This record gives structure tokens, sequence and C-alpha cells, in this order.
């Protein structure tokens, strides 16, 4: 009927954040979030928590202890809720079929199981990870080990928000995604989820679809991301070819409203930990389903990141005669995108593993990414020979053949240009992989840069 | 300060574009000239060659006041500041690139009668903006010189759809212009953006090279053919899983950073528009030595071509895969709802599907001539022997055993169905292509009908 | 209950010869075979009946007109039957999806409908050229088609007989093999047919299975006895390379009672009308069902087929210095196998058109094909330059510079082989397709042929 009670199985980014927000939002319901992490559970119930987002230490602070509530203790919260959500991990898999691309159920089964244990009456589940096949699997699960009297509904309510912003992204959502069955069970459900959200959101931005929509729309949402930036990207090449500028194509491409200027701006290639994997395992569904058209059409996605990660490198290489061995060049910037410490999927890594290759001595530099993340990203020897992190960018650029910019941070603009050139080995190269030191081009050259951008003839 | 114009070509591009800039300029005297004699009668009667809403008041508000058409090109150049080349790029039909480059022959005779008929200072801008269409007049302009002629190439790309021409004249999403980043190429860029002025606001009016606006248009286009491919991909995942399409595309359109415009899931585009200029970047990738980004925009195509015959071959799997001597109905032929435009229509290539399984199909369509279906349907014995051209929609549905919606025409929405069934054979089939009947399937199911559509698991 | 009527839809091989036979063997039941050709229908009620059968004018006279008829009148034989039989053509699709390889339904499903027009209360309707889906087929037109008081259940029977033997076959069946649901309806009308057959078979030898598993036995069966002739064909390839010997293997092989004796002949390649047709088929069928692992498995059979084939005439070419241009060659055999008429698939069709593809003047001799037969199979102007049917044996060798074997003829083993030396142009080749000259090699050889056989080294 009325939802009270809720528990989160899951403290990450997955369900920390939401149900904050929920506790926030909505005075009345008692949320407890549950893991069987001891060290993250503390950490949630610390002044400092385990997760960096704006004003959430706010949100928390305000309720913690009121209606909201971190525990270790899982069986408990299972038992007194109205509504569980499931969001824990699906990390992708390392071993079998779908190495490396498909997702791995193994927390979502193990959740679907001990909500059988530890359930009685009427409870509706609501999962929040939302692979494909998730809801399926726990479907399977709970009509395998019904009881008397033991009701359980299952629903999928896939989580967009992105890190840095997830505060507003959930306060404030382009829309909220619920899924399940078109029955009149799946309805009563559906509908119980929806007056939740109402607290704070209005009914024109929530919609209700069925399981498998729900599912399949987080992932084909960051297909389609995915694959605006790498058709720009293949534009790019296209622009270098020619004498067209991508930033003027994207541009005068982004005005058609048809089409919409986000997500156009060409780069050395997307990264984050979102992208590559769910396009990945969109190309794995598609194969497993006899789907082999479908599948290398999302394959291009992947293979134009790739192809412009390897050209970017290759362009450097070139440039340096194809011997770059015990030459110095400065990597600036680390982290996949601006104003972040994240490197996963980075492009900076990638770049950096080509030039390795080489035998290039690298000077890193990156304002926010820790000297432990980017050692680790690069090692999997070659790491104690060849790279040096840099404390400053002066420091990285002294002596350097070559400056690869690879992440967008804004002090890139602005840096002492004059000085790094006389500081560098002749001719010195600057490859801006992110545009970055667009207008700057009359000045570097006059200076005596070689300067090179992404999507611009030489 | 410009202001004598002449336009070489009484097209859609050119009759259209500058007849509404002689509407918002009356102190500019504009002449479209065209050899053709019979068209050129035409523009000058109260029967325009072009059936656009709105175009007749504009032409008729202005025409012998300061907008004419003219036999006489000669003489129209001559006097003019400003010369629009606005002629067909046919695509190639026979040697390097035959059915895919675009033909560049009318544009360079077009040069080559500007640098024969003018002296002095004049800006000459091509509007059909094939790739590489300036840098051809500019090879004619620069080998052909005279003492004191001082021609400006510039490169403005029309982006007008058929139908609503006048509105997208009067009311642009952008306005492009390209031209060389030089003094010359600035000061002949600021003498159109000028002209435009009298009723665009400069705020969406772009500037670029000659390079980027070529290179825009094509681009613009793939792009809208991509969205398309790729919601199309996701209705046959869809079709795997028991996700639903409509729901899915509503929920990634929900994205402000995707917009929910060309999202509809169809048994394939058509129009003059996609397929020509997809396959035309693609070959000029190719050309170019890309050919990583020549195969990434070939999937567009590939997907499309996919998309129409997984709805054939549904078509003739649920007929046991014989067809021969069995009436179906077609239901739409235009490429689209509102239109009699037939050109690369989805319907085209369904009905060649089924008349090679000997299908004796009855095609209804409200707005398309009957002249129209047969001509499309026989391009390079099998229409003669096996195509019936229906006037009412029952008349094509009687005796059949599949009803194909082809075209999203509103009309289907709302026909007789309990009707039709009665006087189709059994089992009776309705393969919708459109999503047209989406809401009546259980009426439907219910009357008797077996009901399918693309992006619905049945 | 019980079959006291039957009508017999198809008057060929597939139901005339089946339907006599009952009606010999059960004088209580009245039989009538019904056709839609009328010429075919006044030759089974002629006194020289339209198919060559041993015995069988003696089987259909004994009973014809008694409880025996063949009768142009479908519908009314329809009406009055307990049990209505499908034995209708059902042949390859020569255009469309499957070309080539897929079986057309058309006929089937046009009976189908017949029989609900015609049709009211219980009737048992099977199917017996069985192709897969044919019961699935008839099974969907009849529930779409119901009336009050209409039970109609749909049985599966295969013919296994051969043509030459049709009685034998048909008096003493391995097996007889019945589909039918299982369903307590589909049993009741399996046990009614069974009880037809066991007035002279045995309840041992006749075999109830589902619709499904009698579909694919009867194409699985000729598949397997297609497999064990490319099996020893492959055999022969190797033994030519090494100096093994195919007869020896072949009867190595086949005193294995594991194995078994029969279809180890190693030949020129398989032919007739059922081997090619059945495995092209299995073929199609797997990868319509994306089985694409057992399509290519099955594929082997016919490529290996081919390969025997091309590898045979490519030796006659290549003894000859690749120059067959106005040269006589001697075919003798043209049927597919010995002791008949019938050049359906026949090996000899296929080594004559290698032949006449290198401008060979071919004589060919058979003692039983029709010139006619001939003349049509080789053409589809070639044949008029370079085809001579010869009345004799001697008329086609006489001044041939080859002898090629191709029908196991036992006349062939016995002609006078000095003679036709005398007349050969010298060096005279005899390539023997078929082992029918074995024993004779070293007689041939003193004689001065030079004397080659399938399956042994030079």
């Amino acid at each position: 009927f009325e939802i009270k009670k809720i528990c989160c199985i899951g403290a990450g980014y997955v369900g920390g954040p939401t149900c904050s927000v929920i506790a926030h939002m909505c005075p009345e319901i008692r949320v407890t979030v549950v893991d069987v992490n001891e060290s993250r559970i503390n950490a949630w119930n610390s002044p400092t928590l385990p997760i960096y987002e704006p004003g959430l230490k706010e949100v928390v602070e305000s309720c913690r202890g009121k209606n909201l509530f971190f525990s270790t203790n899982i069986d408990d919260a299972i038992k007194e809720a109205d509504l569980v959500f499931i969001s824990v991990n699906t990390p992708t898999k390392t071993y079998g079929m779908g190495k490396g691309r498909a997702a791995d159920l193994k927390y979502i089964e193990a959740c679907a199981r001990r909500i059988v244990q530890n359930s009685n009456g009427y409870k509706i589940v609501t999962e929040k990870s939302t692979p494909v096949r998730a809801a399926e699997s726990i479907r399977r699960i709970f009509d395998a080990n019904t009881k008397p009297n033991l009701n359980l509904q299952v629903l999928s309510n896939p989580e967009f928000l992105a890190e840095g912003t997830a505060i507003k992204d959930l306060k404030n959502p382009d829309r909220v995604l619920i899924g399940g069955d078109e029955t009149p069970e799946g309805q009563r459900a559906v509908q119980a989820l929806c007056a939740v959200y109402e607290h704070w959101v209005p009914r024109e931005k929530i919609l209700t679809t069925n399981t498998w929509s729900s599912e399949l729309s987080k992932l084909a949402a960051n297909a389609f991301l995915a694959q605006r930036i790498s058709s720009i990207n293949s534009i790019s090449a296209l622009c270098e070819a020619t004498g067209a500028d991508v930033e003027e194509v994207a541009t005068a491409i982004g005005m058609d409203q048809r089409i919409g200027n986000k997500f156009l701006k060409a780069s050395v290639g997307f990264g984050g930990s979102c992208f590559q994997k769910d396009v990945l395992n969109l190309v794995y569904l598609c194969e497993a389903l006899n789907l082999p058209e479908v599948a290398r059409y999302w394959q291009q996605v992947i293979d134009m990141n790739d192809y412009q990660r390897r050209r970017f490198a290759s362009r450097i290489i070139d440039s340096l005669f194809n011997t770059v061995t015990d030459k110095k060049i400065a990597i600036l910037g680390f982290a996949f995108k601006k104003d972040t410490g994240d490197t996963r999927e980075s492009s900076s890594i990638y770049i950096s593993k080509y030039l390795m290759d080489e035998g290039a001595h690298l000077h890193i530099y990156d304002p926010k990414v820790p000297r432990e993340q980017i050692v680790v990203d690069l090692s999997h020897d070659q790491v104690s020979r060849l790279v040096t992190i840099s404390k400053d960018p002066y420091e990285a650029c002294d002596g350097a053949h070559a400056v690869v910019i690879c992440t967008e941070w804004d002090m890139f603009k602005e840096l002492d240009y004059e000085r790094i050139h006389k500081k560098m080995l002749k001719p010195a190269f600057i490859f801006d992989g992110r545009r970055v030191l667009d207008g700057l081009h009359n000045e570097l050259q006059t200076i005596g840069f070689q300067i090179e951008t992404i999507g611009k003839k030489v």
C-alpha cells in the first residue's frame, strides 16, 4: 500500500547518495542502507563520507540518525522493509563466457537469495544497477523459492547520475525510470515507488516501462552518448585530411535542433567507467542473442575510439621520425576528463602506453590525480625505467621534445608558453588532444612551436 | 555593399532562397537564371514549377519589382555583385565512385561561364555544397585570370526540408557561410552576412572556412541518419529480449544530452537526402585513405539495409516461406506520411522483397500517384504480373493473407479492421512497420489478427 | 474410430502406388485417389499406368473399380473421407529466400485449405511428402479456419520407397513411420492409421514419433546415405595418392557390423532426385535456424560430391594435355545409376558439361535414356555443335581419344575391347568412373589401353 520503510543493499555510488536524498526529501520514511563491508559502513557514519560529492555531507548529516541509517545488519533491515533496493556491484566478467564484456550477476543473485531467506508477506524489490537479465534472474530465484503468504514484486529503477554532480542530478533529474510487469500486481508496485519519487519529482518526469526496457534504456543511453563522441571523432580525421575544422563542423552540426549541441567535442578518445563498458556489454548481448549485424554496428563505436587514440599517438611518433627512445615527453593531463581525479579508461593511459612502447621518457603532470594512481595505471619495471611523475608542469616540459596535452584542464590554457619554449629541445612540438589551446595557435607558432591539434589540418 | 544578385539555377535550391531574399530586401535586385526556358516561364506563371506552401505569395509579392526570372545568363552575371551557383550535383552513374560520388560537371561549367562574363569584383557562392566544389571553382578562377578580375569564392549550403521551405528560409536554425581565412574571404563573408541580417539575427549566422561548410552539410545528414539506424538496431534487440523500442526511445530521448528528435524506430529511413549523403561520405573516406572512418559510416547504411530485410523476411517466414500467388496488401508507398515523394522509400524495398517471392501485391497510398508507384517498382514483367494499385485500402485488403503497413499515414489508424478481417484469408496478418497501430493490439488480437510490429517481441 | 474411406490428393509416385497397395491389401477400404491433372487421372484408369513399376499394373487392376478409384472430383472425395492423404509436389524454390535449396509449401497449403472448405465432423489428415514445417503449416491453417463440430487431426507419414522397387518396398518395408501429437487426440489418430498398415505390416515394423521427428527422419536418412557415399569418395582420393585401393578399403570397412556393407561403392558422384535436394534442404534449414556449425557440417557432403566430379573431369582433361578442342570422346552411360532411364542429377551431365567447356566432341551412349532427354539435359547451340548421341557403343568409340564410363551398366564389362582399341586414336584412354572394369585391367593394358579408375593409383 504505502512505503514507510526502505532497505538499501549496497552502500556505494548506486545506493548511498540515492537513499540519502530519499531520506532528506521524505521525512516520514525510515531509510536503512546496509552493506557487508564494515569499513564502508563506519565511513558513512563518520563525519567524512566515503564518497566525495558536492553537498552530500550536508544531505546525510541533516537526517542521519533521524530517518537515515547505515548498518552492517543486512538481515534485520530486510525483514522490516516495505521496499528493498538492490544496488551492489555488477563487475565485468574476468574469466569465462563474455570475459571482459559481459556483466557478472553474482552479487545480485546472492542478494536475491538473502531476501527470500529473510523476507515475509508483501515486499517490493527494486534493482538499481540494472544490467540486462538482472530482473529476470531475481524473478527466477523468487519463483523457485516461494513460501505461503510470500508475495515479492520485482522492479527495475536504473540510476542515471554522473559523479561530481550526483546531488543536483538526484534533486533535479531529466527523468526517473521505473520498470515493472504489465500485470495488475506489477502496476500496484510501480505506483508505490512512484509515490516515493513524487515527494521531490514531478509526475511529468517519471517514466514507467517494462523491466526489460528500463534495463536496455540505461545501456542504450550510454551507447548513444559514446556514439556521438566517436561520430565527431571520425569527422575529425576527415577534417585533418581535407582542411575542414572539426570545431566549425561540430558547431554547424549542433545548431540543428534535431541534433542538439551536446557531446560534440572532438577529443583524443572518450573514457570513464561507463561508456566502453556499456558498449562492450551491448555488443556481447547481441552476439549471444544471434544479432551479429547489431553487434558489429555497435562495435564500431569502440573501434573508432581505439583508432582515434592510435592515430594520435602515431602522429606524435612520426613527428619524431619514428624514434622516441630516451626522448623526454611531457604528458599534461592524466584524468579521463578535467576537474576530477578519476583515471578509469582515461585516454592518457593509452597514449602513455603507446609512447612507453617506444622507450620514451615520460614526465607526467596532472593537478588532481595522485602519483600513486598514475603508477598503478601504467604498470601491470617499464614504469620504473621510463616514467617520471612531475610535481609541476614546467618541470615536465624542461628539456622535452614534445608536450602532449591529454586532458582539458583549464590551467593548460594559461601556462607561460614562451618560457616553456626556451627550455624545450628544438624542434619543440605541442600536440593538443583536446582543442584546449584553440586561439593561441598564431602566438605559439611565432614563439616557434610546431603546434598540432585534433581535427585541424597541419 | 551587395545590391545586385544573380542566381544560376532555378531549381529547389535557387528558386525559393532567392525569392525569399528578394522579399526581405526590396533594395536588392535579384535575378534567377536558367538555360531551361520552360522552367523560367513557369516561375513567371501563376503555376510555379515548385510546390511549396507560401512560395506563390512570396514570388508574386516581389516578382517584377525586384525579383526576376530570365533566360539571359550572360547579362545577369556581368552586372551582378554576387553570383549564386545553384545547379544539380547528380550522383555519378559510371566511372570512379559510380553510385556514391557527386558529379561536379555543372558546377565547373558555371565557373567557366562566370569567368567568361565577368570583370572587376564579384563574390561567387556555391549553394549545393558537395565536397570539393569550392576547391574546383577556385581552380577554374585561378587558372583563368584577367587583368582586374577579383572573384571571391564562398560556400553557403541550404538546409531546407521540402514541405517547409518558406518556414525554414524565414526562420533558419542557422545560416552557414564558408570562406577563406584571409582579408579577401573575410570581406566577402561580411557582405553575405549583411544580406542575411536583413531578416536573420546575427547569433544564428555561423561563419567558417569553405571546407567546413561542405563537410557540415554532409555530416549533419549522416548524424541524423545514424540516429535512426541506432534506434532501429535497438529495435531488433528489443524484439529478442521483450523490451519495447518505444519505451526505450522515450527513455533515451528524455536525456537532455541526446534530445527526443529522430528516435522513432521504423522499417527503414528513406528520402533523397540520407543514403546519398552517407554513401558520399563513405566514398570520400576511401578516396582519402580513411578506411576506418569509411567502415564506421558504412554501418549506418548496412543497418538500414538489415532493418528492411529482416522486416521482409519476417513476413515471408510467417507465410511459411511461400508467397507465390498470395495476395498481400501494401499500405503506404511514400517514404514518409504527408507527402507524395517516394525516393528511397522503404515501401519500394519491401515490395521488391515480396515480388522476388511471387507475391500478388495490392498497393494503396492516398497521395502517391499510380504512375509513380509503377515507375518506382520497374527500376532495374514482374510489375506487370504481380502488382495492382488499389484506390481504397479495403479493395487492397479484400482476400489478402497479410496487411503490411509501410508508411505512417494517419488514416491507417482509423480503418475498419473488423471489416477487413472478415474478408481476409485466415490466418490474417498485420505487419506494422511504423508503430502506427500502437494501443490497438488487444483490439486486433481479439478480432482475430496476428499482429506484429517493429521493436516488440511477439 | 475406424478407417473405411480414404482420399488421396496427388496421383504421383507419392500417392498413386501407396494407395493402390492399400486397396489391394485392405478389401474393406474404399480408396479414392484424386488429382487436378485430368491427363494423369485418365492414365491411371487406362490399361497402361502413368508410372512404370514392376507389378504395379497387376496391383491396380486387381482392385481398380472395386475399392480403388481414380477421380478428377477432389471436392467430393474429401467430403466423404475418414482419412485424407496429402501427397502433392513440394518442388525446390526457384526464386526468393532459399532459392534452389528450400522446399516450396504452396501445394500443401492449397490442399490444406481445400480440405477445410470441403470437410465436416471428424477427419484425420496425413501429409506424405513430409518436408520440414509441412505439418506445422497445415496445423496453422486448420486452427485459423475452424467450424462448429470440426475436428481435424494432423499426422505425418513419410514415404521411403525407391523407384524401381516401389511395390516390394511397399509390401515389405524396413519400417513404417507415422508422426502425430503427444496428445490424447493425436494418439487416437495415430492408432487409426496404424490399424490400416497392420493389414500387411507387422506392428514390430511400425514406428510412432512426433510430427517433427517424422519430418526430420526422412531428410536425415537421405543425408546419412549421401554422407556414406561422399565419405568413401573422399577415401578414394586418398587411395589414388597413396597406393591404397578404395575397393579393398571399402570392403574392409564394411565388414565391421557396426558399419555394415551398404552404400560404400565409390563412384564419380551420387545422383538422383533425392540426395542433393535433401542435403541442400537440410543446410538451408540450419542456416535459417541459426545453426551455422551444423550447416557447414552437412554442406561438406555436397562439396565432396562436387569435388569428386571435378577431379575426375580434371584428370581426363590433364591426360589430354589440357586440350580437348575437336577431340572425340565417348561417354558410356548417362543414367544417374544403372538399370534405369532416370538422369536427374546424374554425374554424366556434369562430366559432359566439363568436357563441353573444353570443346570436346562428345559421342554419348546409353542403352535406356532417350536421345531427347540427353539433349535437354545438356542444353540450357553448344549441344548442337559438340554433342552426338550414338546409336551403339562402338559408334561412340570409333576414332575416340578416350572412353569415359560414367554409369555402371553391366554391358560395359562385356564389350569387345580389342576391337574398340583398334578403332581408337592412340594413345587410347579408358577412364572408369564406376569400377565397372575391375579385373580387366591387366588385359586392357596388354591390349594397349591406358586405363584409369576411381580410387586406384596410376
